[PDB]
């Protein structure tokens, strides 16, 4: 156990960049739906 | 003040999708730098 810990922090950053991207999309759907609904009345 | 509150929640979702996207990139830089550094030794 010398440089094995790096693989740990690496796996976390992976699920963080992928999980972060998905989270942004969600917020993009709410802002896109609320912005498109505001155009109509 | 009937349908003005919508513009508020809308502005927030905007800075949330843009701020969220930027946050993902950051995590992508740390995972890309840690993954590229692991390939070398």
């Amino acid at each position: 156990a010398l440089k094995k810990h790096h693989e740990n922090e690496i796996s976390h950053h992976a699920k963080e960049i992928e999980r972060l991207q998905k989270e942004i999309e969600r917020h993009k759907q709410s802002i896109k739906k609320l912005k498109q609904s505001e155009d109509d009345d």
